[PDB]
C-alpha cells in the first residue's frame, strides 16, 4: 500500500510526505522533502490523530496515541504511535530523508490513512524535558503546516 | 465513524463535505456546502480514487470503481460507487445539501476514507450521454476543487 500527505499552511513551509508499506508485518518507509523551515534546525515531526482540515493544523488534533503513551522518541519503547522524533534542516531551510518505522502502519486496525502530518516550528524535546508538556507534544510548538494523508498507487 | 474533506483549488470554488455512518451496514449520510460555483446550475460531484494532492485534482485519479463499472447516477442499479450526481448551485453559486447513499461507506473494504472528493466545473451527464466519456466521467468537465478525506471525531 502507498500512502501520500502533501504539507501546506501559510507560514512558508510545504512539502511531500510519502510512506510505503508492503504488508502488515513489514514497517513503513517515510520518506519526506519540506522546505521553507528555519535552516540547519530540528523540527518536530509528527502523526496526528485526525485528517480534519477545517481548522488548520489545529484540528488535526493530538498525536495519534492509540495505545495511550506518553510522548517520547521514535526509539524509545514508550512513545505515541504518532512520534517521528525531529527532521533537521539543511543551510536553506530543507528537510529530505527518509526511515522505516514499525508502529507506524498503513493497513490494519492503527493504519495513519485518513489521518494528518504536522511538521512543527519547534524542536521536539523527545519527551525529555520537565513540563507535563513534554510528555504531551515535546513542547514542539506552532503547527506551521499539516496535509491528510491519502492513498495512492 | 465520521469523515470530512475540505474543498480546495485556485478556481475560486471551496467548500466542506462531511460523511457519517454509525455502522457497516447503514447507509452514510453526506453533506456538503460549497461556495463560489457558478449560480443556478448542475455540477458533477464525485469520490475519486486517490487522496494524492501532489498535482492538484488531477492526481485524485478517476472514480472510485472498484466493482468496475460504468458512470452512472446515485440511484442507477450500475454506477460507480464514487458517483453521487450532480449538486444544484444557487443564485449566489452555493450548493448546499445531504442525503444518505448505501454504496459509499466509511466502513470495510470499500471505505473512501483516504480517498478525494471532487466537485466539477461541468453539469454531469449521468452516464446518459452517447460518448465513451460520458461512461467514465459524466463528461463533467475540469475539476475546480478537491480535498482528501480524512478522519474526524
Ligand atoms: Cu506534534
Ligand atoms: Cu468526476
Ligand atoms: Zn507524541
Ligand atoms: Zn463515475
Amino acid at each position: 500500500v502507498q500512502a501520500v500527505a502533501v504539507l501546506k499552511g501559510d507560514a512558508g513551509v510545504s512539502g511531500v510526505v510519502k510512506f510505503e508499506q508492503a504488508s502488515e508485518s513489514e514497517p513503513t518507509t517515510v520518506s519526506y522533502e519540506i522546505a521553507g523551515n528555519s535552516p540547519n534546525a530540528e523540527r518536530g515531526f509528527h502523526i496526528h490523530e485526525f485528517g480534519d482540515a477545517t481548522n488548520g493544523c489545529v484540528s488535526a488534533g493530538p498525536h495519534f496515541n492509540p495505545f495511550k503513551k506518553t510522548h517520547g522518541a521514535p526509539t524509545d519503547e514508550v512513545r505515541h504511535v504518532g512520534d517521528m522524533g525531529n527532521v533537521k534542516t539543511d543551510e536553506n531551510g530543507v528537510a529530505k530523508g527518509s526511515f522505516k518505522d514499525s508502529l507506524i502502519k498503513l493497513i490494519g486496525p492503527t493504519s495513519v490513512v485518513g489521518r494528518s502530518v504536522v511538521i512543527h516550528a519547534g524542536q521536539d524535546d523527545l519527551g525529555k524535558g520537565d513540563t507535563e508538556e513534554s510528555l504531551k507534544t515535546g513542547n514542539a510548538g506552532p503547527r506551521p503546516a499539516c496535509g491528510v494523508i491519502g492513498l495512492t498507487n
